[PDB]
């Protein structure tokens, strides 16, 4: 259901690009309907296809024509919903390429108006919504729930930066608690549940008694990103595709916080030293240290020990339906490489 | 009820940073609750407590401290949510500062962590709605209602941005000034308040179209006042210097020089529109001195005040009509 989906994204961009709540020109029509293309569809859109995979679990047999559209549609939203904090996000961190071209703010011709770009695309979330589900009786649910979410990613995005940027650097100001919150409010809402309880809405159910689900796909998404930290450092960049530099750009890593938490006093300050310095040499001191702390092992300890958890709390689920979508979920990213 | 109303923000503000949806700290709880009050309060809230006086307009009565305190949250809204595209704006714009202080990206502990600061007041709005609306019967209408009308508003600035900044004068036109006002403020500023209030009444906005209409006018020509004042107004009156010549801005006094302008006087102006030389600054006010924008400007003025006294005495409810005349009398021959 590849062609589809991808169908379905040139469809929603040619009805936003002639919405009639806007009186567009030539000129403005241009300038949305590229700033779509170069923001939105560019990436591996694993969580608008997880929309339509766990809705296709849910039901148990193939869709019709209006459930992959429906379906594809709400992933869309996920995906519009990612690009419009990614846009932000290289504004604020100050960065030069995603996704193989410039960010979008770094372009000559759109400078800080990327910043009223990624505005739009979020705005475009209520506007397919409204189009394709307003006459639902679930709407009220959806509308509710991407404006919950998008509060609970910004407010993730919130902690992350005031953590990392505000004030000076120190490294004790980061734990293990902090990076919890942060991986959970700014990722695993929007990654991981936000898809499945598309899904649920749009086959009926209630989100009110899907708290088990919401809470497991929390759970995961923080697994998720944990493993993202370990394989910056730790992962081949022939594998991975990309060469990680989170100990140079001082991000709280599960594996600087871990690391912390275990190391001495020598190591500690050693950590409190080097972290954070674009330096080869501090760099190797900061490995150094994750080697002596054998940080692999703790690693893959957690690894199993949060798998093992997920795998029960699945299996203690009363609808067969959901540990499908679930274990889905869970198969897609268990000892991942990249 | 303007004390009222500054209770209103305090209870919405302390709720916000107490929401169960976000696990708070001292930390972000501290971070939240002072960008909240750096960001939100500090203007004069025209467009807010215009939701209290409509309602109160259509009531026609006293107004319970309920009726009080929701066209309050409504009004609140409109303005997190004018805060929200205000701390933007700054960026984008590059400016200094706002309402007298610096603007919010300008401090040293925030710089463009503002940009997120600004979606997080965006998302005030609909926790705000829910908090105290879920159980209306016009809940859904509202939520729609905000969207759209942020749409509207970005969508506005999309084409201000872009027609300013991506150089020739020729570009400029009388439609694409009305694209922008009409969108970039007119909804947000006239429309939305209004239609806060109605849907608190228990109407149906699909039956108020002419009311929109209206007031997206009335927006446009507040706008158009606005243009003029910029060039024309007393600074002592406005406590402003405008540079709307030197930013570049489609301004309608730019397009209408542009309308009357013979090829000497278009000369002129696509020589020295948008240069920061008061020399060329003061080349563009003898254009349009010379074409009498002054006298169009009146004849504007007065033909559109009319049109709209015109459409609001047409309209078939009394209690509509006061809640409309109240807005044009807030704007008729304003000298700021």
């Amino acid at each position: 259901l590849n062609s589809q989906f991808m169908q379905v994204y040139e469809t929603l961009k040619s009805e936003l690009i002639h919405d009639p709540l806007f009186e567009f020109d030539d000129d403005s029509r241009q300038w949305v309907e590229r700033m779509i293309d170069y923001t939105v569809p560019g990436g591996k859109m694993v969580r608008g296809y997880s929309v339509v995979d766990s809705y296709q679990l849910l039901k148990g047999e193939e869709l019709t024509d209006d459930e992959i559209f429906l379906s594809s549609a709400l992933g869309w939203c996920i995906e519009w919903l990612q690009a419009y904090f990614l846009v932000l996000d290289d504004i604020m961190d100050e960065s030069h390429t995603r996704r193989g071209q410039p960010c979008w703010f770094r372009l000559p011709k759109v400078g800080m108006i990327a910043a009223n770009d990624g505005i739009l695309l979020r705005n475009h979330v209520p506007r397919i919504l409204k189009k394709h589900f307003r006459g639902k009786p679930y709407y009220v649910d959806l509308v509710d729930l991407f404006n919950e979410v998008e509060f609970q990613t910004a407010s993730g995005q919130m902690i992350d930066l005031i953590t990392t940027l505000v004030g000076e650097k120190d490294l004790s100001k980061y734990s293990l608690s902090i990076h919890r919150r942060i991986v959970q409010y700014k990722t695993a809402y929007y990654s991981f549940y936000l898809p499945v309880a598309c899904a649920l809405l749009m086959f009926g159910e209630d989100l009110d008694k899907h708290v088990e689900v919401k809470n497991v796909l929390v759970e995961m998404g923080t697994y998720f990103q944990v493993q993202d930290d370990y394989l910056d450092c730790f992962g081949a960049p022939e594998v991975i595709g990309k060469i990680g530099t989170d100990i140079e750009d001082f991000k709280c890593s599960w594996l600087v916080v871990k690391a912390l938490e275990l190391a001495n006093e020598e190591q500690k300050k050693t950590l409190h030293e080097n972290y954070g310095k674009k330096d080869p040499a501090s760099v190797a001191k900061v490995k150094e240290v994750y080697h002596t702390l054998n940080l692999q092992a703790v690693f893959e300890d957690y690894e199993a020990t949060s798998y093992k958890k997920l795998i029960t709390s699945i299996e203690n689920h009363p609808s067969k339906a959901v540990q499908a979508v679930l274990k889905s979920f869970l198969g897609k990213i268990y000892k991942r490489q990249k």
